[PDB]
């Protein structure tokens, strides 16, 4: 029988098996890094391996592996892995296989680890709020730097997200600071707001009544 | 981080999704998807439900990129569009009897395709074996669209669909044993005669009116 239809080619079986264990490893690493999200900072080597192994297949086995069937496992699985990378925006915080993005990401994760070191020994949620308050603001200021940088260095679209483990690290500590520790203290200027608002809202009452009364008098 | 009892519902789902993805690939070129790791897909679906049964908050919607949700959606979409439900029974712990019958027929059909290589003998020795396999496949095409009430005949189990396409391409394309009967001369004669009728009708109508 021809070594294409009923069975795999000798050089196509190994290529498919090589891509098989690479895709299995990436999928296992994706789940283990789902919570807390350490996706782009842990799965970046395995994702590159999968993409490279896709290229070797799609170079002498492309016909027998890529579009040989109605359902294309290798195409959809690699497309799914690509979509996961793009949606996670792991291109950010990864400058051509480099861990950082102009050292911004390692600095953020170093700051995030430093910031989270406060929230452990400052409990025994009172002493955390004022002791290293600037540590949270230092991290929070840096995060806003990347948002504007992401619209200048990258310039994809206003509102584009950064790489997910950076974005998740902000939310881990934002919810750990303004929600569990209640260290957020807005001033809540209320009585002057009420006095000013009722004064402005009372102006149309004067204007319409005075206009009506003045016309009636004359 | 998560509590240790929460890094048990994600670690077991991790190795379950890893081995399912490993099988999805190594069972792709000769498509044996729905028949090799139908239990691995069931394990993933069950272990996903275990999470939603005390870690749903901490794992499912805890962040923007819901990895477990999209991974399970991808596995579900792969199973659904591959129509692997047709391959196994309704209770779905073993292959259907009809599907099991097709697979051994496919092995039986492919047996002569190798036996009769040493393609004149192939087209004669078990030509009926190809037709009984082809008839059975068409039988499931209509049976499938009545079982699940699908209006068109679109997609069977990908193992069955690929097995037939392997045989069809091995029979009508490489062994070219499919020889349709053509009568070009009788077709030309009748088609020319019919196409010549409007010529007579329009000319006779024109000539009849010209004559007074
Ligand atoms: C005199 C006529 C023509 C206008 C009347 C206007 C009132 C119907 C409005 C104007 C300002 C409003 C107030 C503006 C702000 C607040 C605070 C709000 O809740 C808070 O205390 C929030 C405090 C915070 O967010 O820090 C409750 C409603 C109240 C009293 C509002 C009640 C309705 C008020 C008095
Ligand atoms: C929910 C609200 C705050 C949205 C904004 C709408 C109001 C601020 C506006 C809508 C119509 C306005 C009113 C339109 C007409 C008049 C009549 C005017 O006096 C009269 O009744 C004159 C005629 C008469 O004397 O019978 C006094 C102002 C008043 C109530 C206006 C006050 C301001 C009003 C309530
Ligand atoms: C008398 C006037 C008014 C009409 C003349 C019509 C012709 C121009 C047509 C009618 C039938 C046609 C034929 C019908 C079928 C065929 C077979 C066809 O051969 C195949 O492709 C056979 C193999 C296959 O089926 O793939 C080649 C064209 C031919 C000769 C056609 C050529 C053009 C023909 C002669
Ligand atoms: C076969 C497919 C590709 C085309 C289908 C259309 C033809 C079969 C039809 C279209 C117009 C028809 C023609 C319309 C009018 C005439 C004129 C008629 O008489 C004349 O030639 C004299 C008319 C005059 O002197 O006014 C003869 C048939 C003919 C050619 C008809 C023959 C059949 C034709 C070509």
């Amino acid at each position: 029988l021809p070594p294409d239809l009923p069975d795999l080619d000798p050089e196509c079986r190994e290529l498919l098996l090589d891509f098989a264990n690479s895709s299995a490893e990436l999928t296992g690493c994706l789940v283990r890094s789902a919570r807390p999200v350490r996706l782009c900072q842990t799965c970046y080597p395995l994702f590159q391996q999968v993409v490279s192994k896709m290229d070797n297949i799609s170079r002498s086995c492309a016909r027998s592996l890529l579009m040989a069937d109605r359902m294309q496992i290798v195409v959809i699985l690699s497309e799914f892995f690509n979509t996961t990378w793009q949606e996670a925006n792991c291109a950010n915080c990864l400058t051509n296989n480099s861990e950082e993005l102009s050292n911004s990401t390692v600095y953020f994760l170093n700051l995030f680890n430093h910031t989270l070191t406060c929230f452990e020994h400052n409990l025994q949620y009172s002493e955390v709020c004022k002791n290293c308050r600037e540590a949270y603001k230092t991290l929070s200021s840096l995060y806003s730097e990347m948002q504007k940088m992401n619209e200048l260095e990258n310039k994809a679209e206003p509102g584009t997200h950064l790489c997910i483990d950076v974005e998740d690290a902000m939310n881990i500590t934002r919810k750990l600071w303004s929600r569990t520790f209640n260290c957020s203290v807005p001033c809540s200027d209320t009585v002057p707001v009420i006095a000013v608002s009722v004064f402005i809202l009372f102006l149309p009452v004067v204007f319409y009544l005075s206009s009506f009364l003045h016309s009636e008098q004359k």
